[PDB]
């Protein structure tokens, strides 16, 4: 990705919404400063001055913040109506100011919160889960959209959820390509969980000076809530039609799983504690999703089991996955399999629903010419091998595993088409600039079975360990 | 359990700090009262009247709650000063009120709450978790300790954290029998995860009439707040110097793992805001609990798959578990184990620490005498066969599981004793009355070893699987 060389995270700018002050831990000196610092704070700060009571009243505070272990500060300025915030960055202490929440009680945050933490202990379904998420950022927020974003393999994403006023247009179901997100930004958003652009065209306010002189370098923004965004995301949603959005990340086991994407017609601020309501919310999802995955598994790895024992027994040998109804049923069922191909030498056995013997036999020896070190695994077999499109209804997924490299023996399962129409928000392949075009865009994919699950390539490889070794104990 | 028998669930009478009101769904008609009801709402209801504008303000936000899909009714009435809640049970609605919370900010616990939920995703250890957990409790309730009691396998519980003023006594690292809490209260405390006695001596309140009209029968008071104790616990409390106490049930994976119970040297009381922001307290280290139990299994059977694996293709025999260092050495990990006996007839291989040929013959002779399924596994052997205690050292805990009744083949597991002394708070086996001394009461635990974990029992099962089957082949 060439959009994903961008240093998003050091633009030495900020939005229209806040200030940004640079202290220095030692001596809580003024090194850095937005040029709209005074405009806000009301005193103008210069470069090497010291942050006294008569400047700041919150000080003392921020002091005792510093000195604590705790990793952001959040103090509430009664006098000038603002919101006060800072984080650690090295040496430095990055403070910034945002106009207060303009009426909204903790109880009215506190009380919509508990209602989803609630409903999702009890453990339901997770579209349910992710739509009640979805559902309840869209109230506190009041954006004109509230889309839950899962994040695929290729890091493509389909809207799983969603919540509008009716507004902005509706992308539940619709996929979005990878490069909506290049690289640096997903890894900047697995860190910092919280992002918000109140207006798309806000006039960038430049941080000075450009150097700092405690460090001897620009500034890293990577948690600066005000940071000014990438031109190009800017354009981007100028081409949606959105003059607002806020995002908070879902981090699922320490990677990031989606968004919570909210956007908005017309321009948009959402208050620090609704922004830590949201992101709060977004840990709730969190905390179900990883539970329900972990359950998900655990129960499919137990189920794979039972299958397993039978086989392994049974084998205790071919008659073992080949004997009678049962066995069969159980070498297929193993993997989730429709068909399978057990082929030791020239000798052929076909389970199920399976390509030609032909066809099986063309499949070995481009298997056989190929790096397969233990077992070769994928849902689209056509996208390597174009030949097998012609029994894609049978076998468009597969996993291949030789029993016996010197008897050119092979355990190969079998998974049927399944068609689906893939609803695209855009033409997908279409200095790089953002689709001006979002409308639902179809395509047929074709030659494609259901994805092959961790258990099941874990029972695949477990199933070929016993497999070879008693070849191994017969030869 | 005797103590068990008493239905804790059907006292017929609340405590003192609020009033109760049960309505028939239909007509929204007064069917019971707590005879302090008029106290509390200012308005007598004679039993037949419909509840009105006039007689509750509220009725109408009431009658769209019970439409409604929500399990609780929650409501502050500012006009008398009363925090208004209701439950369904069955046709009917129990509705109870109780003086409102007497200042207290929703950022006050939103604030104190975040801290322990942003602390505890980060995913650090339970001791830890568990320790912010009954700090933050500590803090919201203002009660002179909060100790986290943790169940064990008996129902017998060990105190694992505690905060206090010091006005009360530490019972943290403190063993307290099953007795302490009967089954029938575990049973009520896992579906209703909150009560609270604000004083240990309250005059209960009679609930009129006894007998329900609309279902003929006394009230289910499982869901009352205001639900009036056991006398034999209220009794408990006075003996432990507790005047006030509150206890939040932790429920994880559908079972009662423990309470936040918080006790009090004077009378004391806490409001519903702050008694459902330790609810859900709980909760948060509930779903903690859970993830890190689900994790550390998870890593344990990789662990011993790995084990596993090297032993089942070194087999493919009894040299696959014999042969030199290595294979000795997995077979003693495969479930944690210091020693293990091979006992193929009247062939004996001991492995690493066992008690003597003999010790180990004459056990064979005890394990073939009775019903042994699968596998047989105790962490004090002592305890049903006595002789055991003479080599107790060596073999405290064991896994015996027979490779082949007709040739009397066993593979045996060995743990060495570990000793360590047991804090009980008082003396656990001394109309039955609780003990009037809870001084810490100390007793040598001996004979018992490390116990043996879900993982290692199921590794144990699978090795047996293995063996069996190939002695099955071999005969
Ligand atoms: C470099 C080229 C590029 C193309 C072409 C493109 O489509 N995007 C980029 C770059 C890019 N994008 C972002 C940040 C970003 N993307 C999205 C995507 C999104 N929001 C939605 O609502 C939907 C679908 C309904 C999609 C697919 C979001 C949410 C964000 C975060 C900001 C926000 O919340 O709006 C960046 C990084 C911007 C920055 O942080 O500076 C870049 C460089
Ligand atoms: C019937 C005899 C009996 C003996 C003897 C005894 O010790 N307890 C009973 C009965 C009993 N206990 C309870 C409820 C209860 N127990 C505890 C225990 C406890 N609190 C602590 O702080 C510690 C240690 C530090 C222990 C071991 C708690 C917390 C509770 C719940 C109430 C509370 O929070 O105090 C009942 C049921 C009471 C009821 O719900 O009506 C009974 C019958
Ligand atoms: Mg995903
Ligand atoms: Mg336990």
């Amino acid at each position: 990705d060439s959009c994903g060389a961008e240093p998003i995270h050091i633009p030495g700018a900020i939005q229209e919404h806040g200030a940004l002050l640079v202290l220095s831990a030692r001596e809580f000196s003024v090194v850095q400063a937005s040029d709209n610092l005074a405009n806000y704070i009301g005193v103008d700060l210069p470069i090497g001055a010291v942050a006294t009571e008569a400047n700041l009243p919150f000080i003392s505070v921020l002091s005792a913040w510093y000195s604590g272990a705790a990793s952001n500060f959040r103090y509430a300025w009664a006098e000038k109506k603002l919101d006060v915030s800072a984080h650690r960055s090295g040496t430095l202490v990055i403070l910034e100011v945002e106009k207060a929440g303009v009426g909204e009680s903790a109880e009215k945050l506190m009380g919509e919160l508990t209602s989803l933490a609630k409903y999702l202990n009890s453990a339901p379904s997770l579209e349910d889960a992710l739509f009640r998420t979805a559902q309840l950022v869209s109230s506190i927020s009041g954006h004109d959209r509230t889309l839950i974003y899962d994040f695929g393999l290729d890091w493509s994403g389909h809207v799983v959820a969603e919540a509008g006023s009716g507004a902005l247009p509706s992308y539940l179901g619709l996929r979005f390509p990878a490069g909506d997100i290049p690289p640096q930004a997903r890894q900047l958003y697995t860190i910092n969980r919280l992002r918000m652009i109140p207006d798309v065209d806000y006039k960038p306010v430049p941080i000075r000076p450009e150097v700092n002189a405690e460090t001897g370098a620009v500034l890293d923004m990577s948690f600066s809530q005000l940071r000014s965004v990438s031109p190009v995301h800017l354009e981007y949603m100028r081409n949606m039609g959105t003059a607002a959005s806020m995002s908070v990340s879902i981090v699922v086991n320490g990677a990031l799983w989606g968004l919570i994407a909210c956007h908005h017609a017309t321009p948009h601020s959402v208050s620090l504690a609704v922004r830590e309501a949201c992101d709060f919310a977004a840990q709730l999802l969190s905390m179900r999703i990883a539970m329900e995955q972990s359950s998900q598994d655990a129960s499919r790895r137990v189920e794979l089991g039972h299958i397993q024992a039978r086989l392994l027994k049974g084998m205790a040998w071919v008659d073992g996955l080949l004997g009678g109804e049962g066995e069969r049923e159980d070498l297929l069922k193993q993997v989730g399999a429709d068909g399978a191909a057990l082929v030791l030498g020239d000798d052929y056995e076909l389970v199920g629903n399976t390509p030609s013997r032909e066809q099986v036999e063309e499949l070995i020896l481009w298997l056989g010419e190929r790096e397969i070190a233990d077992v070769f695994a994928t849902d689209n077999l056509a996208g390597n091998y174009p030949t097998a499109a012609a029994y894609a209804s049978v076998a468009s997924g597969i996993i291949a595993m030789r029993v016996s490299e010197l008897h050119g023996s092979w355990l190969i399962w079998f998974r049927p088409e399944v068609i689906k129409t893939v609803r695209w928000g855009g033409d997908p392949h279409k200095r790089i600039h953002p689709r001006k075009s979002f409308e639902i865009w179809k395509e047929q994919l074709r030659n494609t079975s259901f994805p092959w699950s961790e258990p099941e390539l874990a029972a695949a490889r477990e199933l070929r360990g016993a497999i070879i070794g008693i070849v191994l104990r017969k030869t």
